[PDB]
């Protein structure tokens, strides 16, 4: 069964009572297409340092008397017989038709990882923090929890920025103390399946960014997920000049802001390459956006792509700008969900879509204006489709529900109301989806390492490093525990993931030979390279751009098991 494909969505707690958000309710998920839904969001308490709910009205309160309940054209009420209402009343209401779709609390975000910072400081505090998360999911009828931490990496000035004065002091054990974080909450959560005879789940929701992750050494907590979401989109926008694609699939040389890095990073497929140094394909998921991000008074580019602009597209072309001081003045951004896009299409003939064959994705572009927004369609659907058929991924996460399209049962012709176009959302890309990942069958289980395989020889070999972007320094320790001494001309290989290029050994020789996602990099010793018994030998080297893990280490064609 965890091999079966996955299709997760997040729904969004604020959008029910927002206009821009289409009013969008629990009962407007897509239930017959989802096997999994993330709520967003909850955060960490202050002072408490347990999970707690960032609008506990919409979360447990509301009654929905003012909003429109219903599924299928039927009404649907409140469950009178919980003890609460809200948004996780209807989330119970509608599993008891849908039992098969699995409930996950996600607790983080942009906006809801401050107090994560404080609560890893101390085992106690994420011991406190595990232990509520466990009472949570108890109380609110939840199948597991997604960890949303933005970020546990020492990379300077990333993550929320009202979060430096947190997370700037913290950056070099941050990594460290996120590994204890995930591994405490998989042994709580272990620990009340078996009490409670339910098959609770771990998430967790990463960075796909090079920058980021060129401050995450350690990737062992991937281990401990039923799968790993890979934010697959936001490589793009108008926080700076680069018109690019928001969630290209490929690697695309000419993305302008990677074309003189070693390979081009900003696109699922990097990222997919990066983290199976520590995941098999089954328990990897594709980011999807059902949100744009776009630029105005674009210069130079074709149709506007790989163009430049310092303005972020604003107006109507920007209804999910976030309103920083409650003017109603959005900050630009180019951000509208799918069906906005759609039903701009509708009343301007001279804002096209465009298909790019590499990055295999849509975009929309206004040439009289300059506008250029990223976008998503069932052409890029069906691309995303055969990318998880061909990588054996386990499917695929949407950012965010209420961003896919239907027709609108409040379209008014004529209207310059956002909820009164042509569109509103609906299921139409998580329906097609949903249609593709039954149709391809299953993931395959993805074979173990071969190194397990072969005869074992009690040598240790530890894979140490250092990142300094772009150049990672390796520094790999070899220990001797057999009773004999080892001669030199040994040779040790490991794999490497192919987000990442070898590029020398500081000693002895090499060789690179593809192996489907990685290169094997094989070092082979010189003859003065002896290593006695009960003694280390470290030999070191260059590789570019950074990787989750490496993985496969063989030592002289055997199963190094060390002491
Ligand atoms: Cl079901
Ligand atoms: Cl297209
Ligand atoms: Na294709």
């Amino acid at each position: 069964s965890e091999l079966n494909r996955k299709l997760v969505g997040y729904f969004p707690e604020w959008a029910y009572s927002s206009e821009a958000q289409g009013y969008f309710n629990v009962t407007d998920l897509q239930w017959d297409s989802l096997t999994h839904i993330q709520y967003s969001f909850a955060m960490v308490d202050p002072s408490t340092n347990k999970i707690t709910l960032s609008n506990k009205h919409a979360a447990i309160e509301e009654d929905f008397s003012e909003f429109d309940l219903n599924y299928n054209g039927k009404k649907i009420e409140l469950d009178p017989s919980l003890p609460y209402k809200g948004h996780f009343n209807v989330l119970q209401t509608m599993k008891k038709n849908y039992p098969d779709v699995s409930l996950l609390i996600s607790v983080g975000g942009w906006t809801g990882t401050r107090c994560f910072y404080t609560m890893i400081d101390t085992d106690n505090r994420i011991n406190t923090f595990a232990d509520s998360c466990v009472d949570f999911i108890r109380k609110y009828g939840f199948d597991g929890v997604d960890i949303d931490f933005e970020y546990p990496s020492s990379t300077s000035q990333s993550g929320n920025p009202d979060d430096f004065d947190l997370s700037e002091p913290r950056r070099t054990k941050l990594n460290e103390r996120y590994n204890i974080l995930i591994k405490t909450l998989r042994e709580k959560i272990d620990m009340a399946s078996k009490e409670d005879g339910k098959e609770y789940l771990l998430t967790a929701a990463v960075t796909a960014s090079p920058w980021v992750l060129g401050g995450i050494s350690d990737n062992t907590y991937a281990k401990y997920l039923d799968f790993l979401s890979i934010m697959s989109y936001d490589y793009h926008g108008g926080w700076n000049e680069y018109v690019e694609h928001l969630a290209g699939i490929y690697p695309n040389k000419e993305d302008r802001e990677t074309v003189t890095q070693i390979m081009p990073t900003l696109c699922m497929d990097w990222a997919y390459r990066y983290y199976r140094g520590v995941l098999p394909a089954e328990k990897i998921l594709m980011g999807i956006p059902y949100y744009t991000r776009g630029w105005e008074n674009v210069q130079g580019g074709i149709n506007g792509l790989h163009g430049s602009s310092k303005t972020p597209a604003s107006g109507k072309y920007n209804i999910l700008g976030d309103d920083l001081n409650n003017d109603g003045v959005l900050e630009p951004a180019g951000a509208n969900p799918l069906w906005h896009v759609l039903n701009l299409m509708e009343q301007d003939p001279n804002l096209k879509v465009y298909w790019d064959e590499i990055s295999k994705v849509p975009y929309v572009w206004q040439n009289d204006k300059k506008v250029f927004v990223s976008f998503e369609n069932e052409k890029s659907i069906d691309a995303r489709l055969e990318y998880i058929q061909n990588k054996n991924l386990g499917g695929a996460l949407i950012w965010v529900m209420n961003g896919d399209y239907g027709l609108n049962p409040n379209y008014v012709e004529g209207s310059n109301k956002i909820n009164e176009g042509k569109y509103t959302f609906g299921d139409t890309l998580t329906k097609r989806l949903s249609q593709g990942l039954k149709k391809m069958g299953v993931c395959n289980k993805t074979p173990d390492d071969l190194n397990i395989s072969l005869e074992p020889i009690n040598v240790d070999v530890k894979f140490n490093g250092k990142y300094d972007h772009p150049n990672y320094t390796y520094s790999i320790d070899i220990t001797n525990y057999t009773d004999k001494e080892i001669k030199g001309g040994w040779n040790v290989s490991f794999d490497l993931p192919k987000s990442a290029v070898f590029k020398s050994s500081w000693g002895g020789t090499y060789s690179v030979t593809d192996n489907g996602d990685f290169n094997t990099i094989t070092l082979t010793s010189g003859a003065w390279q002896n290593i006695a018994p009960n003694s280390t030998i470290t030999v070191q080297g260059m590789i570019g751009l950074c990787f989750s893990g490496i993985r496969n280490v063989t030592f002289n064609g055997m199963n190094p098991i060390g002491n």
